[PDB]
């Protein structure tokens, strides 16, 4: 079976609105979401619908852009690095599960290149 | 390389008619396939530029996709149900030709084709 999706809102966690977190939602997540290769990464991997019975035997830290969008909206992250780690986990999971050079891996590699271009333009803390 | 222009979906010089088979192809066949979990790569012409497939249109000279078939049905472009069925078959076979047995995209096309064949076996009598 599929696991429940990652936690996205926690009222017990402290919250802060910052220019780096705003950039991650308004620029980074927005740009990646609209990319031509984003669709398979917009929601948690549905291992049942996709016939991947070993997906959650191999990937114990699933991550997807729909979860990242919700985390940003709900002030789940205190630091930009926590959000950046979730984007990195999403790409790494794809590289671990799939064979190198597969179409899905080339999609993730292109999204990662675009992500890293946008993270180089992360504004300095105000 | 550029993409070719998409297949024509409307031609005001062609005659038009409504048939129970053409209605069934839009209402039942195309609608059922469109909602399938693996339909999304087949819902628009193959954009070889955005998808980074430089040899696609060197191999596939009769491109076809469900977005085009849907528009053809909505524009009364088809006179015979056979023309619509041929377009679905062209779409699947193009996928089998460009890709290789066992590729994820081919398994997606095979699942759609199985459903298509089930729905076409119940095509109403003219
Ligand atoms: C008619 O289209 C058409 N004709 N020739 C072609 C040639 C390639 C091609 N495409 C490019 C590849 C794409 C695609 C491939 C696999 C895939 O998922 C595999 C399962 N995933 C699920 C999601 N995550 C994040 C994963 O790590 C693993 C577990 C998803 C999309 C479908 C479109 N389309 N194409």
């Amino acid at each position: 079976m599929n696991p429940p999706p990652p936690e996205t809102s926690n009222p017990n966690k402290p919250k802060r609105q910052t220019n780096q977190l705003q950039y991650l939602l308004r620029v980074v997540l927005k740009t990646l979401w609209k990319h031509q290769f984003a669709w398979p990464f917009q929601q948690p991997v549905d291992a049942v619908k996709l016939n991947l019975p070993d997906y959650y035997k191999i990937i114990k830290t699933p991550m997807d852009m729909g979860t990242i969008k919700k985390r940003l909206e709900n002030n789940y992250y205190w630091n930009a690095q926590e959000c950046i780690q979730d984007f990195n986990t999403m790409f790494t999971n794809c590289y671990i599960y799939n064979k190198p050079g597969d179409d899905i891996v080339l999609m993730a590699e292109a999204l990662e290149k675009l992500f890293l271009q946008k993270i180089n333009e992360l504004p300095t803390e105000e």
